[PDB]
């Protein structure tokens, strides 16, 4: 069976999708499709974006409910969540702190990182759902939500809804570093996914890998760029959205707490560590579960 | 490639597992931790248990926030929108018409009456980062969520074998399904309905599971149109199974219309004098095996 891949830009990255068995007619209709929603899902999400509806959010000083859609809701609730079982480290009010390290000339003093730590918390932010419409509330007018870091993972998730809107059943989508696939690649089998430097089958879950997709990352505890010897974090979870946010979280959070987070969550994860001249690495036992052989 | 099944009760139901080839004592390990966790959703959601989260909350008289775990809060929020996106066919609020047709019929009156103890706009879900809350803003407001309660059981037994490292399974709560990986053959699970392959996905078929009425909350009254059976397949046995119940309510025309629009992947049976008839949603068919 003949895979029709398509490609193009998003979010600052790029986006694939991999379909088996498809003509070029339908082909180019569902590239038009596919662009036309991650083109509003950025336009959703993207703090790189004027009039984005979150920075319309975050322009406004209003600490009352502000109306969002079921996506950004549903967003916003898993980051908030993944923050407080990542012990902060995965935090979406930590804008103030990004733009304080020009994310780069000149490095902030403490005091100018105290600063803008007071302006930001997992805990200023509500998320309020109710069936005919839902909301983000801050109790800090201040605050600045960043969604850069899930984006990627929401986008992936949603081609993937799109999809199976358009009858499409055997699909590999992808939007920078996260993953989404479902049923046989072309040969029949469960589509395969390397993994930096073996294979995992991820049929049914989304795929995050660590790094910079887009043309960084910071330590809220600390208010500074991350450090540790973790050089990359790979998750597997039901969702790309989910597996972006543990990524980011873990990541943060260095070896150590990373593997303790992994444990008590029972979370699929794969690292690569630095060990002196040498690289080592080290896979949750629910990550080898999705190993092929 | 040898396969266990495994089997038990819950939610006054039962569920099943097929595991392919894993020895006795992991069969008996998952068994335990299968039914461990059935029972403490049993124990989050059931609205017999006079105990259980879900009647603690009923019993409250209470209008402002009441804590409740990320499930229930998930649970409940996807409820709210199907029912929704389903013009309020799928509700979790109509108790109070359920039990009134629990003795003698009541009058179109008496309906209306309990009518006004209903509402999915009565129902607001909080989400913070380490808490979460239901809100009701009518006191004796009801909530039952038997029609999600067993897809929202079988996808967290999805959770639970992937936390138990196990790749390939078939689990069911009910009429809810999930499956993942091939079976005890290297082929994808399938399921009868006509065969589908809906690994990845949920599946949830309509009828009585349980050991009762499912009322049209805009009539009432128990339905009563030409709908035999509906299955939808969706991301998760919840959705799957919140959208069923709403499909089989709305009955054959305007569930078309609503699968049409949300571009579900359903099937359904409809009564046609003495014979029946099927129809599939386009996106059903991508499901199916031959
Ligand atoms: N600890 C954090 N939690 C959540 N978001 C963060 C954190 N630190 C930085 N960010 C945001 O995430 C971005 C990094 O996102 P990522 O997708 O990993 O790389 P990039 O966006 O540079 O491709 C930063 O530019 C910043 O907007
Ligand atoms: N329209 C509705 N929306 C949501 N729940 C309903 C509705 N009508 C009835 N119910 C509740 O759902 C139950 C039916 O659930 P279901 O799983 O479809 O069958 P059973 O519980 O008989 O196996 C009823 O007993 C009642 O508690
Ligand atoms: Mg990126
Ligand atoms: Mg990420
Ligand atoms: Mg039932
Ligand atoms: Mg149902």
């Amino acid at each position: 069976t003949e895979v029709t891949v398509l490609e193009g830009k998003t979010m600052g990255t790029f986006w694939r999708a991999s379909i088996p068995g498809i003509d070029a007619k339908r082909s180019a209709e569902l590239k038009e499709k596919i662009q036309t929603q991650l083109d509003a899902d950025d336009q959703l999400l993207s703090t790189n974006k004027k009039d984005s509806a979150l920075m319309r959010f975050n322009d406004s000083q209003s600490l009352s409910p502000w109306p969002v859609s079921e996506a950004m809701a549903d967003i916003v609730t898993t980051s908030l969540r993944i923050g407080a079982k990542t012990d902060g480290a995965m935090d979406i009010t930590v804008g103030p702190l990004v733009n304080l390290w020009g994310f780069p000339v000149q490095i902030p003093s403490q005091e100018q990182i105290d600063a803008m730590k007071a302006k930001t918390g997992l805990q200023h932010l509500t998320v309020i759902n109710q069936s005919h419409q839902q909301y983000l509330q801050k109790d800090l007018p201040d605050l600045y939500v960043d969604l850069s870091t899930v984006g990627e993972g929401y986008a992936a998730d949603h081609l993937a809804r799109l999809m199976e809107q358009e009858g499409i059943s055997r699909y590999l989508v992808s939007v920078g570093g996260a993953l989404n696939s479902r049923g046989m690649n072309g040969e029949g089998l469960p589509w395969r996914v390397a993994i930096q430097k073996a294979v995992v089958d991820i049929n049914g879950h989304g795929i995050s890998t660590s790094g910079s997709y887009r043309n960084h990352v910071i330590d809220p505890q600390t208010g500074r760029p991350i450090e540790h010897n973790l050089v990359s974090v790979t998750v597997i979870a039901p969702t790309a959205l989910e597996a972006d946010a543990w990524d980011t979280g873990l990541m943060v959070l260095g070896p150590e707490k990373a593997k303790e987070v992994v444990r008590r969550e029972g979370l699929a994860v794969y690292m690569i560590t630095k060990e002196g001249d040498s690289f080592k690495t080290w896979m949750s036992p629910q990550f080898k579960s999705f190993l092929v052989s």
